[PDB]
């Protein structure tokens, strides 16, 4: 048993990604190699991955890809990157072409839950309750001021005004070929909750973020059960396999599902810490997360 | 311009990727190496891949990744229908690879893949689908229509299909379809109905060929009232854009009792002399290697 864990890449959450992998790595109770996606795309192996850990960042690498490895030493891959290839379904098909398992959601889902303007349409048509938006690709919004612009595959630009808004598309279009625009709520709460399993997931206690993080948040009992199962229901219409941090906002006991983050940062971090105060530690959590993958791949 | 063009697959449409592999051979505007997914998994390169010209390839000898030369290549064509072909896998690993390939991206492709996924979008969209559900291995299933139904594996694309006449039958159905998806949809079979189909051409804001029939003779154009058609090529280029597919797709649409129904989008179409989507550019101005040239441009473009 020897897992390969995979950090970095070339999408901005490129540092966020070495800083899950440290902590991974000291806890993880499997024999774990680290690969290296360095931001220029080439991989770094062996000892020149893990200095580069320890250097936070990796501006450029040796290995363009596919790397030099043996897969057939490691028997679970962890993409443990963000963002653009790592979270959109990129690195997983490659994965599975080359018939490993690996930690976390399919191609399907991880290409649908990166993307904000999809996602919300299968959220939506499922009876979720989501933030109006509108899908702008490189304008016609019907709701008014003030909006969020965001980037339709990322992991931002505050808009109070009508003439502000083909500015911060040009921020968001730098990142993305499509954009979406959704109504601002304000005041808002936000909610996060961890689920675990392969489709039939099960949930964490509720967490709120205020950099501070509420473990368990000050919700009323049936709110947060209204959360838990929001957040089991969209997991198994969107196919999500291994784990999923669920986002919410809440106004009054208005919910509305924000986003499904499929690689969440894993150092403190609030997915581990939710799981930990459900009963689940750091090691054992990882453990399960590596027999999940090894569950789907070679029993379903 | 040198294109690699990718054909057979670990898929039951193995055959028909290669014959689809012969059409685009027979007049690509480009100097073009074959590479040949055996049904093993493994490929064969070089004029092994060519000896093609067999029409089936059992055994390869490349474990994938293959010791290929990408470097001498500035597009692929990934010519693979089914699972690992037009589900984002292979598309996954051109994105990684840093070389232009033809057809959707990763999203498109394993969204279009998902008979499930695609439906919520589309329907979500406004765009007309079949009543269906998904069923999920391990949860009993819940279909509110009656038969006769279609049940399919979500994810797979021809093997695990049935058509059920019979409500009771539904158990035997599902448990073919969870032998090689761990979701499956119920569709309502509609009767009587009539195969419409039409291509797309472009990166998420393309154009539409006139809209062909299956009746097995093809029918181009197909004929229809003029609004109905109007209507096929409308549904078509939106439910090409909210999917945001890139380069091509067929677009299969069911027709019933004046209403339209669109089945599922086809991501990697057959390329065949029998195939629909070649003849449905022909019949609409654009030869098959001025189709080809436009497939490898709009794959740089995008790049
Ligand atoms: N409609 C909205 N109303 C209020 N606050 C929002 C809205 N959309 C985003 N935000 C704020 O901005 C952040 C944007 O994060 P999110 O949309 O989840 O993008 P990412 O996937 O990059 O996290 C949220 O955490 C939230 O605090």
């Amino acid at each position: 048993m020897r897992v390969l864990l995979i950090a970095g890449g070339v999408s901005p959450e490129h540092e966020v990604s070495l800083l899950s992998a440290e902590g991974v790595l000291r806890h993880i109770p499997f024999p774990t190699d680290l690969a290296v996606i360095a931001q220029d795309g080439r991989w770094l192996l062996g000892e020149k991955a893990l200095t580069a850990l320890e250097a936070k960042a990796a501006p450029e690498g040796e290995h363009p890809f596919p790397p030099p490895l043996s897969w057939e030493r490691y028997d679970v891959v962890f993409p443990l990157l963000h963002g653009r290839f790592g979270e959109d379904g990129t690195v997983q098909g490659f994965l599975e072409l080359l018939g490993k398992p690996y930690v976390g959601a399919g191609v399907a889902a991880s290409a649908l839950c990166m993307d904000k303007d999809l996602s919300k349409r299968v959220l939506a048509q499922a009876g979720v309750p989501v933030v109006p938006w509108v899908a702008v690709r490189k304008p016609v919004v019907p709701f008014d001021p003030p909006f969020f612009v965001k980037p339709a595959n990322t992991g931002i630009s505050r808009v109070e005004r009508f003439q502000d808004l083909e500015a911060a598309l040009a921020l968001a279009f730098r990142y993305d070929e499509k954009a979406v625009v959704e109504k601002a709520l304000s005041p808002v709460r936000e909610l996060e909750v961890g689920v675990l399993g392969n489709v039939f997931g099960e949930a964490s206690p509720v967490g709120e973020v205020r950099a501070e993080l509420l473990i368990p948040a000050p919700l009323d009992p049936g709110t947060q059960e209204t959360v838990q199962e929001l957040a089991l229901k969209a997991y198994k219409v969107l196919g999500v396999r291994g784990m999923a941090r669920v986002d919410f906002f809440l106004a009054e006991g208005e919910l509305y599902l924000n986003e499904l983050n499929t690689i969440p940062g894993f150092t403190t971090s609030m997915y581990p810490r939710l799981f930990e105060a459900g009963g689940v530690a750091y090691p054992e959590l990882l453990r399960r997360l590596v027999e999940l993958a090894l569950t789907h791949h070679h029993h379903h």
